[PDB]
């Protein structure tokens, strides 16, 4: 197939471009519709054409792990959701830093979306605002690769920065968050329900097996009040095939979307700098529902994780599991920093983490 960056189309335009029937689109239930309103601007895709150039495949990534199949079957075109085959690798980058922190990850992995990962994981803390030359910085870090091709973003399984001797630690979990060593939250948000809502009519799924919903649909008024859940700046403002007419405003690593409105704030525009509890909209049915949607790192997040009042901890065997594995996580970086000496060189990176020693 061929390997292409998408730019601007939408599902519909896509499917006009290519001489598709509309139908296709407009025969979607509204729940897919949603669905393929989050194809992203520069994610890539993959087309295969016959002799003709007719399109007779297409794969299009909505989130990390599903995908638009387009695919001509006899005289008709089909179009189904189905999930995306990836392999996934994981690094330790070690580091003493040179110049500043942001400088020195792209020396070492020349990858921007580790690097602004980190500053946003890091962005209230002290130590980290305080780093000097030779302070340490370790991140274990995956990343998911479709036939050799990194794609989406990295995630961050544990990072560690040391400043006077100390070090300062962050393990993300399987829910999303960041926790500290002692399995408290750390880098968290604390957002607020944007709407009146009579009820959730669609909570949050990524549809796996044991159906994926990457928002929460809110049933509420038509004309009911929409606020932002957050501080942030507005991106995108204006209409989506699926979402109708949407706000999305973004804040560090998050992007907060929110779709279906009837209208937005008198002069609310890209651009804009947003305040948690200011209001953005209305809602509408563009029956009436508000989507949504938190997106961290690129990645479709259930929203209602960060509705609450304080930070959150780990409880129960998921806290048992986690403190295990850190600890044993804490063990292995000190055992690697042993191992790679920085009057060598300034920095490593290092092919997976638990298994990485040497003979
Ligand atoms: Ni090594
Ligand atoms: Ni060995
Ligand atoms: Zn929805």
């Amino acid at each position: 197939m061929e390997r292409l960056v998408w730019d601007k189309l939408t599902l519909l335009g896509f499917l006009e471009k290519n001489h598709i029937p509309q139908k296709l689109y407009y025969n979607l239930s509204s729940q897919d519709k949603e669905l393929s309103a989050e194809i992203q601007s520069n994610v890539t895709y993959y087309t295969l054409r016959d002799a003709n150039n007719t399109l007779i495949q297409a794969l299009i990534p909505i989130s990390q792990d599903l995908q638009i199949h387009i695919y001509k079957k006899g005289e008709d075109y089909f179009l189904d959701f189905i999930p995306i085959i990836f392999t996934r690798k994981e690094k330790t980058l070690l580091l003493s830093l040179q110049t500043s922190p942001y400088q020195d990850i792209i020396k070492a992995t020349n990858d921007p979306l580790l690097a602004n990962q980190l500053m946003n994981a890091y962005k209230k803390s002290v130590p980290f605002k305080r780093l000097v030359k030779n302070d340490k910085i370790a991140i274990v870090y995956t990343r998911d690769y479709r036939v050799g091709q990194a794609f989406g973003q990295p995630t961050i399984k544990m990072a560690m920065v040391s400043s006077r001797s100390n070090q300062y630690y962050l393990f993300s979990h399987s829910n999303g968050h960041y926790y500290d060593s002692k399995a408290q939250e750390v880098a968290g948000f604390l957002l607020e329900t944007p709407v009146k809502y009579t009820r959730i009519s669609s909570p949050f799924s990524y549809g796996r097996f044991h159906r994926p919903h990457y928002g929460v649909d809110y049933a509420a008024k038509h004309g009911s009040l929409i606020h932002s859940a957050s501080d942030g700046r507005v991106g995108f403002m204006g209409v989506k095939a699926g979402y109708g007419k949407v706000v999305e405003i973004h804040l560090n690593e998050l992007r907060l979307v929110y779709a279906h409105m009837s209208a937005f704030a008198n002069g609310l525009k890209k651009g804009s700098f947003v305040k948690k509890g200011q209001i953005i909209g209305r809602v509408g049915s563009t029956g009436p529902h508000l989507h949504f949607g938190v997106y961290k790192n690129s990645r479709p997040i259930n929203p209602l994780g960060y509705i609450r009042t304080a930070k959150s901890k780990l409880h129960g065997k998921q806290r048992e599991v986690f403190l295990e594995k850190a600890q044993r996580s804490k063990q292995k970086l000190e055992e690697l920093l042993k191992t790679h000496s920085f009057e060598k060189n300034s920095f490593y990176l290092l092919e997976g983490f638990l298994e990485h020693h040497h003979h």
